[PDB]
């Protein structure tokens, strides 16, 4: 490219590396992303041009030359996966948590009102600046080429945020799935532990069976007519989510509780979690 000056790499997403670099004629910092190569990736990117938001990270450019796609970023500060690991001791703060949280929904509000899923939400595709603001990243190549079992550097892609519908093996994927991993990382936030840390497929289901109980044509019309459902399934209790996420208050367990609704279609959507009474108080502190 010769364009651009690497001043250092900072991170290996799921389809490329991605360097802290200097624009060499406007002096500009952006995140450089490099992506090894096909059309429809590139074609998949430039949609995201205009998926602009103030809770979705600025692709200011895309450049497809020489069998590489470069992607580049406004710079930020570090991901949430960082931020979680360096507070585990202290524990982020709620307000922090709830400022978070209210932001990821505008985000994914913005994403799912122009039909556009992330598909892979977790703390590592997720940036924060020193201004309290966070972002989605990570996200636009799903809808074509889904989500990678493993990274361009053969890293595994983590399960732990994966709505089930997905793990029953649905192959039509609603908003609802983004709803669920930001539950996820919800409850992530409050407890400084993976709510559910599965190794494989399975194993996440049944960690997801344990707490939330094992799904039946009740709770959610049609499961057992999944194409990966079984009939062998072990059937466990649901849990009191006073033991899933103390302490947190009687709002943000009902809202996790919304938001880890088996059914996607009573999942409560990005939109309406914003009017749950858990953001009444809601404010924008910093880290």
């Amino acid at each position: 490219m010769e364009n651009f000056q690497k001043v250092e790499k900072i991170g290996e997403g799921t389809y490329g590396v991605v360097y802290k670099a200097r624009n060499k004629l406007t002096g500009e910092v952006v995140a450089l992303k490099k992506i090894r190569l096909p059309s429809t990736a590139i074609r998949e990117i430039s949609l995201l041009k205009e998926l602009n938001h103030p809770n979705i990270v600025k692709l200011l450019d895309v450049i497809h030359t020489e069998n590489k796609l470069y992607l580049v970023f406004e710079f930020l500060h570090q991901d949430l996966k960082k931020f979680m690991d360096a507070s585990a001791l202290t524990g982020i703060p709620l307000p922090l948590i709830k400022s978070y949280l209210f932001q990821l929904l505008q985000g994914l509000a913005f994403c799912h009102s122009h039909r556009v899923l992330h598909r892979d939400l977790k703390p590592q595709n997720l940036l924060i600046n020193t201004e309290g603001a966070i972002k989605l990243a990570d996200f636009g190549l799903a809808r074509a080429f889904g989500v990678p079992v493993r990274t361009y550097t053969h890293e595994v892609v983590t399960l732990w945020y994966r709505a089930p519908e997905i793990l029953l093996g649905c192959k039509y994927y609603s908003t609802a799935v983004d709803i669920w991993s930001l539950g996820c990382i919800f409850a992530e936030m409050v407890t400084r532990r993976a709510l559910f840390p599965g190794d494989s497929e399975i194993d996440q289901l049944f960690r997801i069976f344990r707490t939330l109980g094992t799904p039946d044509e009740v709770v959610w019309p049609g499961v057992t007519s999944m194409p990966d459902y079984k009939p062998s399934f072990p059937k466990w209790a649901r849990q009191d989510f006073s033991k899933v996420v103390p302490p947190l208050d009687e709002d943000g367990r009902s809202l996790l509780s919304q938001m880890l609704h088996y059914d996607p279609n009573k999942r409560i959507s990005a939109k309406a979690a914003l009017a749950h009474p858990f953001f009444q108080d809601v404010t924008k502190p910093v880290p």
